[PDB]
């Protein structure tokens, strides 16, 4: 089939959702393609390549909150750039796990450039505004790969010692699997952000 | 060499600090302990129950602030029990991802019912002491999954803001900051009970 870099990712993204990440081989993606591997490698050197390429497609084409609506609050641009996080990585199985493989690249640089001029000129310190940012990626992307490796987890281990639970543990772990995490992090969500305007709404008071 | 769970663990995080969690096997566990792989299976049955294991024992001997002290704030306990936590994480190589996906074990289970006790007789739901407990592991993990890998925000090309920003700074900050955060917004929660907040 065409080998164009899109053709590559998409067929890349398939196998993806097929094997997941530990599952991914190059030759598996020759396969799929219907090419021998030597054709495979003229476009992709290696496992490692195509999962750093694969990182930046899921966001370039499925992470579209990247930047803040015209006037839109720091409180919401945050809250729409988590959930727009959160759904993208989300969208491929185990795509947190390919997300956390890579390093920013230029175009990431740039986006979280902007990110952080938005804070500040929004009375965020440099610092503050970028202890924000990194705040709301490391807790989204944790929830996300705490979902996502339970469910890898899902084939190797059953649900485990029932009758032992104690009380409170048992109710919770019933709420929590009610709806696999959306409502935990949205409740999450709002007290980080909130817990951000309270420092920011202190100024130099203490706080 | 002895193959009693205590050796298992200890040559199984000695691989695991050699080889990361991707390069850990079964196999090279075997060799590492001077078995043939039959042997091994006996006592360990496949990786995910070697990992789950790891994660389990990992927070016994490292994760030192699990329970409240007498009269301590949920604030208080909440933050030494995050950094008791992020500690635990960082002792072995990938030993977040070591712990991502797990669930507490039956040897968890009294632990993680002391602390859900603890949030709920200082004022929080069931909902709401779980949600605080599920954010602050997240966030914990997050953070020093981004650390021990390098994910998040060539010096020359760096944009302006950002060069400045990382110039006037090993993750503990960043991690300490969103902490406290994460902290105060469960007690704006905790406090506005049914106001419109
Ligand atoms: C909130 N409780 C009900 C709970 C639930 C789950 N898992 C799930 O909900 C699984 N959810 C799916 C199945 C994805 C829908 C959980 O996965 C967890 C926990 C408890 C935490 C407690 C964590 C705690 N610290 C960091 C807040 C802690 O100190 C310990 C400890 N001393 O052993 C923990 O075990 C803890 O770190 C931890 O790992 C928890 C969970 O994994
Ligand atoms: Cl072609
Ligand atoms: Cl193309
Ligand atoms: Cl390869
Ligand atoms: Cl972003
Ligand atoms: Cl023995
Ligand atoms: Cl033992
Ligand atoms: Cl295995
Ligand atoms: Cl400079
Ligand atoms: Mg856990």
């Amino acid at each position: 089939s065409r080998l164009n870099r899109e053709s590559v990712i998409d067929a890349a993204l398939e196998l993806l959702n097929e094997t997941g990440i530990d599952g991914l081989t190059t030759r598996k993606l020759a396969q799929k393609l219907g090419i021998e591997q030597p054709t495979l490698y003229w476009h992709v050197k290696n496992k490692r390549a195509l999962l750093d390429a694969l990182a930046v497609e899921i966001l370039a084409r499925h992470h579209d909150y990247s930047l803040p609506a015209a006037g839109e609050s720091w409180q919401s641009f945050l809250r729409n750039n988590a959930m727009s996080f959160r759904r993208a990585l989300l969208r491929y199985r185990d795509g947190a796990k390919v997300h956390l493989g890579t390093r920013p690249d230029e175009k990431q640089y740039d986006t979280v450039e902007t990110q952080l001029r938005f804070m500040t000129e929004n009375g965020f310190s440099l610092r503050d505004g970028l202890y924000a940012i990194s705040a709301v990626s490391h807790f989204t992307l944790g929830a996300v790969l705490e979902q996502q490796e339970h469910t890898a987890a899902l084939t190797d281990r059953p649900a485990a010692p029932d009758e032992n639970l104690p009380p409170l543990l048992r109710e919770a772990l019933q709420i929590m699997d009610s709806d696999d995490g959306e409502q935990a992090f949205l409740h999450g969500l709002e007290s980080l952000i909130r817990g951000f305007e309270v420092q920011l709404t202190a100024l130099l008071q203490i706080v």
